[PDB]
């Protein structure tokens, strides 16, 4: 009846439930968004306070709303000195359009109405708005996009475009194309270059450790901003509280998504660096959100998701045990099998490919085709793993316990000791 | 001055100065605040089930629920809806949708939408190009390609001669003339509110949108209702475009639907579109999958009590009358306030130099601030617009509070009056 009306049962920790009695383990988090598992009713209660306090606080008053006042105190805490400033959004998406405006209007107050350009990866991805899909670079997604002043490089994935070059060297070669990029286009006209510090929806493209500081490298020389899109592995997903921090860039404003509440309601933001900051409050434009900007339930959430992701430890225990012990065991797992390639994660993220041959590093025709046929498998196993293309990836809640880890990985064997099983069924070598 | 607790019309500061909120929030607390039902609705979603899963063959109840609920609420047509966040990602899904439809149908030069000046979209990049801020154009670098923009129906400054029935057919034939400049083969869509909230609530004349329809239909254009502010029990029907009385393709709705208690919005797709998009395959994802099951569970708390409890069908048959009739009756003798207008629970009225002449006070906006703080400093919100003062407080304000309201209204007006000849600007 639910299926028809839809065409027309419960949750907690890192588990879901079926109807029909079966356990489901969750490696996905919900949209890689759920860090603190489910279950949650401190939470529920948080909301509900909220709700029948003060659900809203209208501009007629001089002040902002407490719990969005608490909000950006916390995260001030927990972020990086030089953001103080923040824009909160309903969504990652709306936040990049958000600072996909803020980015212009900025030059625009530097008396530089010729930097509009923004330069985004292709397989990289930023939320669903016009303007955000204009900045990915799926094909897919490419309403007439993308709109004036986008343009695209190719992402840092070594395994295919590696050549005979180390992850290191390909990793400055990668991050060059970008200058290349620059030059094309003139540097005058550029505004921008925006990445996720790990490619999400990508397939988890992790860039070699060269990568970024050479972006970095580039954009200050060219005087293009750094923009990091922490959608996914902002709050604590890679070990640090921020992907940009793992990898050691310092972006002028970063996005983040509804992870900043573990996607128990919805919300995003931008984060302003001081100099962007200072442009902006120069303008005037975006000052009525650096004040009255954020739901007050939904800031009221998120603030109980912050305090509990640093006062439970649970950040910290990403980047001192469970995190270590998940990216050994995913490799333990999965470094067997003839057709499994590029093992790779760092954090609560991991990844693999699914390849034809690991010595050609040959991958199967029809890029997507054989990682479907793998995920129905895990699909049917009531694991939880997305295939982004042959890649499967994985990033389940961060409270996640080192025996709930190897539980996940035993059923996540099983489905592969069966996949390599029907590939060679099928004639597929 | 710190804002301590909502109930009702009112908001109360810390010192317990009583405040009415004529704006309902942003144009969307309509059931009023103080609503601890809602909490509950949020709280027991948020417990049990405060997500859903692409695993599963099915959509979390909640939103089926919720689904199901609005198709009792919607015109016949109207059975699949795509959820989001905000009016705004509304109006930008509604874009892309628009314009993968007709790439479905084969005509991919069918991209361009037009909206109006001086009309309001949301703040996405694709938003603010389809609204008609001036302001708004030159910030992000807009409007983006596909975008075109016609006067609005503005009768009080572009009604020349003509009576407002005869304004409100030339204003509409504006859109007919674009579409032939630019031509039909290159025309996705007409985009517009039912009435004009941020832009001052502009309503236009009972032959405008009955002759926008037309024109829509003889173009083979598809016609867009943006029910951000109209929407759920503005205007006495659940929906603007029902007042007015014409039949959208489309329509977008905000947080309204969940009287802003939560963050959500929603693409409400008609018969012709949503068999188009079905047939591609980009956006039946979100017809299923789409929606947060906690601000869908506020939402169809929401909804239901807009219906069970006669909320809207009390704006209809007895608060929107007596709002309007009162409404007119206590702004009409002031000499620089005309043009008094509404419907529903939403009126306004505009600040002028000069009635006769209908002329304008210069810098439109100037006047608007100080007669907007008068209003403030006695604890009554009513928003400005330009010169133009506008209302829309909670529908479920009863007819004692809008008394209140007026009176207060009519005494911030006495005294701007006042102000107006000791400044010299009578």
């Amino acid at each position: 009846q639910w299926r028809e009306l839809d065409a027309a049962t419960r949750g907690e920790g890192v588990y879901l439930w079926d109807s029909e009695g079966n356990k489901i383990i969750d490696g996905m988090a919900g949209l890689w968004c759920v860090n603190v598992g489910y279950g949650r009713k401190d939470f529920a209660e948080a909301a509900r306070r909220q709700m029948e306090e003060l659900p809203f606080y209208n501009t007629f008053f001089k002040t902002t709303h407490p719990a969005v006042v608490e909000l950006s105190s916390l995260l001030a805490e927990v972020t990086p000195a030089g953001f103080d400033r923040v824009f909160y959004t309903n969504s990652g998406s709306e936040s990049v359009d958000t600072m996909i405006r803020m980015v212009r209007r900025y030059w625009d107050v530097q008396g530089k109405p010729e930097k509009k350009t923004l330069i985004g990866r292709w397989n990289g991805y930023h939320g669903s708005t016009i303007g955000g899909a204009s900045l990915g670079g799926m094909k897919y997604m490419h309403g007439d996009l993308p709109i004036p002043g986008m343009a695209h490089i190719e992402q840092p994935w070594w395994y295919k475009h590696g050549k005979d070059m180390t992850p290191d060297e390909f990793g400055v070669v990668a991050a060059r194309w970008l200058e290349e990029k620059i030059l094309e286009i003139g540097a005058d006209k550029v505004a921008a270059f925006v990445g996720e510090p790990i490619q999400g929806a990508g397939g988890v493209i992790v860039p070699p450790a060269t990568y970024w500081p050479e972006i970095e490298r580039i954009c200050r020389k060219y005087d293009v901003l750094l923009v990091a899109d922490e959608v996914i592995c902002g709050f604590g997903r890679t070990g640090e509280w921020f992907g940009h921090q793992h990898f050691g860039f310092q972006p002028d404003l970063f996005t983040a998504a509804k992870g900043l509440s573990s996607g128990y309601l919805p919300i995003g933001a931008v984060f302003v660096g001081k100099r962007v900051a200072e442009g902006l409050i120069a303008g005037g434009d975006f000052n009525h959100g650096f004040t009255y900007s954020g739901h007050p339930v939904c800031a009221a959430v998120a603030h109980a998701n912050v305090a509990a992701l640093r006062d439970e430890g649970i950040v910290q225990r990403v980047k001192d045990d469970i995190g270590p012990y998940m990216q050994k065991r995913w490799r333990e797992t999965f470094s067997r099998f003839e057709h499994v390639d590029d093992v790779r994660g760092v954090g609560m993220v991991q990844a693999f490919t699914l390849v034809k041959n690991k010595a050609k590093r040959e991958l199967f025709p029809d890029f997507g085709e054989i990682g479907t046929l793998c995920r129905d498998i895990f699909f049917r196993n009531n694991l939880i793993m997305r295939a982004c293309g042959d890649h499967i990836v994985s990033a389940p809640p961060l409270v996640m316990t080192r025996a709930e880890v190897d539980e996940m990985l035993a059923v996540a064997e099983r489905c592969l000791e069966e996949f390599e099983q029907t590939l060679k069924a099928r004639g597929l070598a």
